[PDB]
């Protein structure tokens, strides 16, 4: 079955706005939530799809994704997802799938921190069960070359260099802990020095935030630009050698960049072709092998499988 964002127009047309409803006010005592939310989402359609599997709690049967590599004490937000799950769930019980209310949560995240608009296709169902050993192979790493960046996207599904530019462009807003890029400052490659890649004044800046014995587990803004707010700051960076991890820079100064750089530069210098190109990405990594139909199931829990 096709996904189609009028899933839910007669089902339970309010639960777009229950869920913005629910990020408005978190966002209130938490400003990072947003980012974190979309997070999620990435994380989950890259493992067996987006099918909530990311969002199930440890059992006996099987471990949870949450202890993968990229999550373990880095995702967050689960109990807001919560939140807004119990809302829907009063409006209109049994409806709502997981997978859908986290792919909501995403579009309405990015929208309340000043990106697009779009409704989003919607129809999936959710995971019987999470997939650790998955996650921690599909799940991209920060220390990743431009080609394997390449190829853990076209490994799910998104062989388009638009993918990879426009979705990276996640990282206009959120934080990141110093422990991914201590390398960069210090001993890149076992060279003992810093990447070169780096803006020599920013590196200063960022060796200040992240002292070579300090916590590992500080926050750093993604996009020193605009921090919280959606927007192309993410590529005008990258053109001044400023991308924060090793995988944002490579998307324009590695030597495979050849068809990268353009779209870089492309979106740097126009908000509505990246915002464009960022919803057709969206939605081409929502549509990665969902459960539709009868398959999968409409969880009442986020955390855990339906008893019956
Ligand atoms: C291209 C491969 C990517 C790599 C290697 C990567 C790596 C990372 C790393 C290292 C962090 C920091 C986590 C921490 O320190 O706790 C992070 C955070 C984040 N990433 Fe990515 N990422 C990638 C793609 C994406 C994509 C496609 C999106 C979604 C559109 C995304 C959205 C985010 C957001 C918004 C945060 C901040 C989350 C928060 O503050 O809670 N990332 N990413
Ligand atoms: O966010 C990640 N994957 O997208 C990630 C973060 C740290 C280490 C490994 C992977
Ligand atoms: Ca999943
Ligand atoms: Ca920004």
């Amino acid at each position: 079955m096709q996904l189609t964002p009028t899933f839910y127009d007669n089902s339970c047309p309010n639960v777009s706005n229950i869920v913005r409803d629910t990020i408005v006010n978190e966002l209130r005592s938490d400003p990072r939530i947003a980012a974190s939310i979309l997070r999620l989402h990435f994380h989950d359609c890259f493992v067996n799809g987006c099918d909530a599997s990311i969002l199930l709690d440890n059992t006996t049967s099987f471990r949870t994704e949450k202890d993968a590599f990229g999550n373990a004490n880095s995702a967050r937000g689960f109990p807001v997802i919560d939140r807004m799950k119990a809302a829907v769930e009063s409006a209109c019980p049994r409806t709502v799938s997981c997978a859908d209310l986290l792919t909501i949560a995403a579009q309405q995240s990015v929208t309340l921190a000043g990106g697009p608009s779009w409704r989003v296709p919607l129809g999936r169902r959710d995971s019987l069960q999470a997939f650790l050993d998955l996650a921690n192979a599909n799940l991209p790493a920060p220390f990743f070359t431009l080609p394997q960046l390449k190829d853990s996207f076209r490994n799910v599904g998104l062989n388009r260099s638009s993918d990879l530019v426009a979705l990276s462009g996640g990282h206009t807003f959120g934080k990141n802990q110093c422990r991914s890029i201590m390398d960069r400052l210090y001993n890149f490659s076992n060279t003992g020095l810093p990447d070169p890649t780096l803006n020599t004044t920013y590196l200063q800046t960022l060796r200040g935030l992240c002292p070579l014995n300090g916590n590992l587990s500080a926050l750093v803004d993604f996009d020193l630009r605009t921090p919280t707010i959606f927007d192309n700051k993410y590529y005008v960076n990258l053109e001044e050698q400023k991308g924060l991890i090793q995988s944002d820079q490579e998307l324009f100064s590695s030597p495979n960049a050849t068809d990268t750089i353009p779209l870089v530069r492309s979106f740097a210098n126009s908000t509505q072709t990246f915002f464009n190109a960022f919803v057709e990405a969206m939605d081409r990594m929502g549509n990665i092998t969902p459960l539709t139909g009868t398959q999968g199931q409409i969880r009442l829990n986020c955390r855990v499988v339906n008893s019956n």
